């Protein structure tokens, strides 16, 4: 029950997406890997809630597995950091592919997809991290690469940092791809991000983006399970951009005692080299 103009609208989108999420993660490479005062303190906290296991697969059958110190007040707490940068540089390219691709973001000034970019950027590599997660083993399956989260309390102690809970209740949803696909579209098309001057023409997509959602949710969902989902993916928007507001904050903490960012990490939140 989708109009011509809604149905070129999804198809647009998962062409994106398809073209541009190497969903196998196979062109990651060349990442670092760990090694074989009151700001300390936030630092401290920022970085102990998202703790996790590495392990890469080889494509021989060998098997590398990473267990991260604990924290003993010291430099320890930063090896992953490294190769987290390294991962989300590679994420953030795909994103940038992804909406280069898309006609309606395309044909905005060059100076808004910037804003755009720098704003959802990372709601963005959230929302495609949420595909490959598997909230049975609390573990996001990057191909070859695995992050698993390490035990603490139990599961209910970690669903306490924002970021773990939101992806725990997004997976929950069973969202098909259309409507992740829809919720990045949605994400990256948001008027009020800083620095956006064609306000009204990027509000006025992201209302037919919306609109198409609403639409697909209703044609392909009927049954009673999925009564007010259109409604609970933009509440589960709206708590992401609450969460890319609190990982800047903290991304920017971290970087103030221990710089890490890559490059294009550093043109994405604002920072000069100066
Ligand atoms: Cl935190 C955090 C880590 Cl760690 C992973 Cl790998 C990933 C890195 Cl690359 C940045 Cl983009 C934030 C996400 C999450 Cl939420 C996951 Cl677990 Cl997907």
């Amino acid at each position: 029950g989708l109009t011509e103009e809604q149905r070129m609208m999804i198809r647009e989108l998962m062409d994106a997406q398809m073209k541009t999420f190497d969903t196998t993660f196979s062109h990651f490479k060349n990442f670092r890997l760990p090694g074989v005062a009151a700001k300390w303190s936030q630092v401290r906290k920022d970085l102990c809630s998202l703790k996790v296991s590495l392990q890469l697969r080889g494509e021989d059958g060998s098997v590398w597995n990473y267990k991260p110190p604990a924290d003993s007040g010291g430099k320890e707490i930063f090896s992953l950091l490294p190769h987290m940068a390294d991962m989300s540089t590679y994420m953030f390219k795909g994103i940038i592919s992804f909406a280069k691709v898309i006609s309606y973001f395309r044909d905005l000034p060059i100076e808004d997809q910037i804003s755009l970019l720098k704003g959802a950027a990372f709601e963005l590599c959230q929302l495609r991290f949420n595909t490959v997660f598997n909230a049975e083993t609390g573990t996001w399956e990057c191909g070859r690469l695995s992050y698993c989260l390490e035990d603490t309390g139990g599961f209910q102690q970690l669903l306490l940092e924002p970021m773990l809970k939101f992806h725990y209740m997004l997976k929950k949803l069973q969202l098909h791809e259309e409507e992740y696909v829809l919720m990045q579209a949605i994400s990256l098309f948001s008027p009020d991000r800083p620095g956006v001057l064609q306000h009204r023409v990027v509000d006025q997509l992201q209302e037919q983006f919306a609109i198409t959602l609403k639409s697909y949710i209703e044609c392909n969902r009927p049954q009673p399970a999925h009564r007010f989902l259109f409604l609970k993916i933009m509440a589960m928007l709206t708590e992401l951009r609450s969460i890319n507001a609190q990982h800047t904050q903290r991304l920017l903490r971290i970087q103030d005692i221990h710089p890490f960012a890559t490059p294009l990490m550093q043109e994405l939140f604002g920072i000069t080299g100066s």
